[PDB]
């Protein structure tokens, strides 16, 4: 079994930091191949513009981003740092997306690596997407950090159910191109948490990982996410 | 009155750059101050890094970036791209985002610019968040254009309600800073739009704008995004 995980943290000691190093430790001891995108380290460019094609636009006159990368990608003409990441989700059977939870989202690099990395033809096409997408037969987990508690994240929370804000990620993104979704990892407040609290949410995600090639895909649906 | 049009796509000849061009004549129009900030144009970072933080001597031993923009808000010493949004953001009434639908979500560069500029002191407090956000009194409304036709964003069709996707947009962001959120502009699948529906969809947003002052907000619950 082959791993991605795609980590967004600017802090090597952070709590986002110690999630992903168990990770790697949990699944390189299963032995499983796992590559890292440390996309802080990386320096990924999140936006999405026209450095993204090499060579010469299908229109120079009119930048139509979507086209321009569709094209493309069916001409082998996108940027070397698209084109690494294609090939390392392409080879996975198991993506996971290690971030802390940004404005009930993705930080901006993760959001950049989405936008760019995900392109028609390489992700979906049309026909293609949903349970038909193009990396259909893999598996995908987002394993989010928050500064809101469990409470927080209730029904009748401040914040809403987690699940609520966990849609665009899983049905309009994950599903959308043909994972199937494992139950997502939220890992809440470890500011608030004392340190041994920590230790234990760090051992949760171990565990966890000891056993997620038996684990079952969650339905990526309206109802499970706002029922 | 004054208004902030905070716009994220790369090509001035797009739908999405006519709205925008639109709303600038029609405010202006009225009389009103406005401004623009063209995310691609300023090429604007969106990465959350310790480059936001000026006057930094020695970097500490751990880099913490709510932590630091935090402090660095206080102490006037954030990078000078996010101080003059703050600015903006500031003295704006009214604060209108226009962005293409990328992922559900807003494209990276726009995600950037939340992330950065929003920061702890500025926009909210803790506590000093939802109803009690530091950006109360103002207005937000998005200005959204899709690929997806409006049947598409429905209930029963394959992406759900498009108000399932603001939730993390409308709640999560513009709610929190203490916003009151206008209803939403949504665009849908101008591609697809006869040249004469695409001048409809203009029209319309430009008609809108001439009463937007007299609109009342949304409430920007649960219900109203998934009822
Ligand atoms: C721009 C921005 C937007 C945000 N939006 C949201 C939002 O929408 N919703 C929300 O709820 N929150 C939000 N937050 C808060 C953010 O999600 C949290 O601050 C983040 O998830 C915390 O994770 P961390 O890895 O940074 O924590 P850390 O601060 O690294 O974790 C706390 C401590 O854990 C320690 N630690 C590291 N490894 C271990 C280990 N193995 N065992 C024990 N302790 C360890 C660290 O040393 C650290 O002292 C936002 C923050 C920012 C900056
Ligand atoms: C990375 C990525 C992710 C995406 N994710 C999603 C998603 O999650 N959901 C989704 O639904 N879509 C998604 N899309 C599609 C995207 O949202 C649409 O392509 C975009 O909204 C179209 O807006 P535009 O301004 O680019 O259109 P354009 O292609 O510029 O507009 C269509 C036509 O309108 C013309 N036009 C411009 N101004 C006028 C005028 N004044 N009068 C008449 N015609 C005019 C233009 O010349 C053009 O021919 C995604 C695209 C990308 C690249
Ligand atoms: C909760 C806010 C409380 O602070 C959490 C918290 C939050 C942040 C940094 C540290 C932190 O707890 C650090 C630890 N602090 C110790 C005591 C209070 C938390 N920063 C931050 N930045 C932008 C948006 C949000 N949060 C944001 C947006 C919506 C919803 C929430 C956060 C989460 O629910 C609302
Ligand atoms: C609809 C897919 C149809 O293509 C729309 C469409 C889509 C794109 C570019 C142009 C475009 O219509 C350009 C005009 N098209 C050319 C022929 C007619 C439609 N690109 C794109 N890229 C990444 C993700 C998504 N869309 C994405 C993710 C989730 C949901 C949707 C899109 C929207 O609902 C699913
Ligand atoms: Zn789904
Ligand atoms: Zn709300």
């Amino acid at each position: 079994k082959k791993v991605l995980i795609v980590y967004a943290h600017q802090e090597p000691k952070s709590f986002n930091g110690s999630l992903k190093n168990v990770a790697v430790d949990e699944l390189s001891r299963q032995g499983c191949t796992v590559t890292v995108s440390d996309l802080y380290a990386m320096n990924l460019e999140p936006r999405a513009t026209d450095k993204d094609i090499t060579g010469t636009l299908s229109n120079p006159e009119v930048f139509n981003y979507g086209v321009e990368t569709h094209e493309a990608y069916k001409q082998r003409s996108l940027a070397s740092d698209i084109t690494d990441e294609q090939k390392k989700v392409r080879e996975a059977d198991l993506v996971i997306f290690q971030f802390p939870l940004y404005w009930f989202s993705v930080p901006a690099i993760l959001k950049g690596w989405m936008d760019r990395v995900l392109c028609q033809g390489f992700a979906f096409d049309i026909p293609g997407f949903y349970d038909s997408g193009l990396l259909q037969g893999k598996l995908a987990l987002l394993s989010v950090t928050t500064g809101g508690t469990a409470e927080m994240y209730t029904k009748t929370g401040v914040n809403g159910d987690s699940r609520y804000f966990l849609w665009p990620l899983q049905h309009g993104t994950l599903h959308f191109c043909g994972f199937k979704v494992l139950a997502p990892q939220i890992s809440f407040a470890p500011e608030i948490a004392s340190e041994e609290e920590r230790k234990g949410m760090v051992a949760a995600w171990s565990q966890r990982l000891q056993t997620i090639w038996k684990e079952e895909p969650i339905p990526c649906t309206a109802h499970w996410h706002f029922g």
